């Protein structure tokens, strides 16, 4: 559906950059840099979780040139990419039912389970 | 939560490509320009209607002033911009309920509904 590689990359980057502002959210709430509101709390938690849904698409054949974080090692190990990339969404979707009940342990294990879901794929699949 | 307001007109302007790059895909396959695929049809509405809640936090006060397409009637009038924003979240919300089904002609009318608000509130709101 991308007109241009560029556009690719202009998609996902854009889904991931809103990501990170609603995941630093909560990460600010359960750090203590802000005291845990949990009616904000839930509407972070959901819009991760339907965020997540967005930028795989953006992942299009060889746009690894240009204005791009994005490894060629994408395409050489696809699959393993979008192993993690489901596993990232599927442990979004369980932070979002978490954030829905008041228990903070379930919380606080949903948050870390997703955050390593970002450190695990940067660490392979983006540029430093 | 903005760190300067550039960023907030950032993260609204993020947002509305991806409702755009989602939403032209709906009207593509409705309106014979690529093939129709009701279940991604369906999921694409999802995605309007969780999207359809992120731009408004970018909205903050003086940020008519910077790169943007933001008019500064938005703050003026800001009663009737939110009235407008939450129609528009209502009826993306509206579109994904009918895309569940396989009435063609009450989807096409959830689509029409949805642009509808998306013309009214950039003729307002937002320069040529
Ligand atoms: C792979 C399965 C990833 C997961 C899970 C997450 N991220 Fe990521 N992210 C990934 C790549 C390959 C890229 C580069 C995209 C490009 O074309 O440049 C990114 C990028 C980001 C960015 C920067 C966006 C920008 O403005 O350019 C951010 C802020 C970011 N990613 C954050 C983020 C967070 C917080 C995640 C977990 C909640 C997360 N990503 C997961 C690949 C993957
Ligand atoms: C007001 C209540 C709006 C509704 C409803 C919709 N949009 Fe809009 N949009 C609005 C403004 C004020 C702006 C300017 C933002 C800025 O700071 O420049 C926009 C912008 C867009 C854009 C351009 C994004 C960019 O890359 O800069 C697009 C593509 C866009 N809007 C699309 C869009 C669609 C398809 C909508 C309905 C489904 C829709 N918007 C609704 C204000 C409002």
């Amino acid at each position: 559906n991308f007109e241009e590689p560029a556009d690719a990359i202009e998609y996902r980057q854009a889904a991931f950059g809103l990501i990170a502002y609603n995941f630093g959210d909560m990460g600010a709430m359960l750090k203590g840099k802000k005291p845990f509101d949990a009616a904000v709390f839930s509407t972070r938690a959901d819009n991760v979780a339907a965020l997540s849904k967005i930028p795989h698409e953006g992942f299009i054949a060889g746009s690894d040139k240009g204005d791009t974080e994005a490894l060629a090692k994408i395409w050489q190990d696809k699959a393993d990419f979008d192993s993690k990339m489901t596993a990232f969404q599927d442990n979004a979707a369980a932070l979002a039912v978490a954030a829905k009940s008041s228990d903070q342990n379930n919380i606080k294990q949903a948050f870390a389970n997703t955050g390593k879901s970002c450190k695990g794929c940067h660490d392979v699949y983006k540029k430093d």
